[PDB]
């Protein structure tokens, strides 16, 4: 699996604090299969810890435009939107989440 | 950095489906520091995806006690709630989160 070995890599690349080289094997990673969510997640992640924040965002809501009912991705952009200063952009993201959560519990 | 070197191994098992091995190594870097909010985390999630549901929200729920502002946190309780079945539950926690980042925009 080479999105694995790929992620894997990057995670030790970062946590050593080779982050730009991690940036590229993630990147790497999502030309391997660009509509895989997490890793679209993980790089996204990985931009905004390394103070690339515009990209980070683009990238989250590329995983969210991609499947937009995933509360998951959702509250994920919403955190990182929140985190970056964007509170009030945050929230409607956040409150889409509820409201699917709110969907399900009504089945 | 014993709690990064095992959740490290945690994340090489289980990606290769030793996951009880890795719930192991997992409680072991909780152990370190039982504390760490984010060891706390990724424990509830690897317990989560071992079909632990109800010891993973224990966890998950515990990450939030120690820290109860947090939206990462609160709205990682919630994915995982809802995810477990349990969106009625999850809701209220989301809910939460979106309150915060409320605040948060009005400073």
């Amino acid at each position: 699996n080479s999105i694995k070995t790929l992620s894997n890599l990057a995670n030790l690349l970062a946590q050593e604090g080779k982050a730009e080289e991690a940036i590229k094997y993630m990147r790497k990673a999502v030309s391997l299969d660009p509509n895989n969510i997490k890793t679209l997640s993980n790089l996204a992640n990985l931009l905004a810890q390394e103070g690339k924040a515009e990209e980070a965002i683009k990238y989250m809501r590329k995983a969210v435009s991609l499947d937009p009912n995933n509360i998951k991705t959702l509250s994920n952009l919403a955190v990182l939107l929140a985190q970056e200063g964007k509170a009030e952009e945050a929230i409607k993201y956040m409150r889409k989440a509820v409201s699917l959560i709110d969907k399900a519990a009504k089945g």
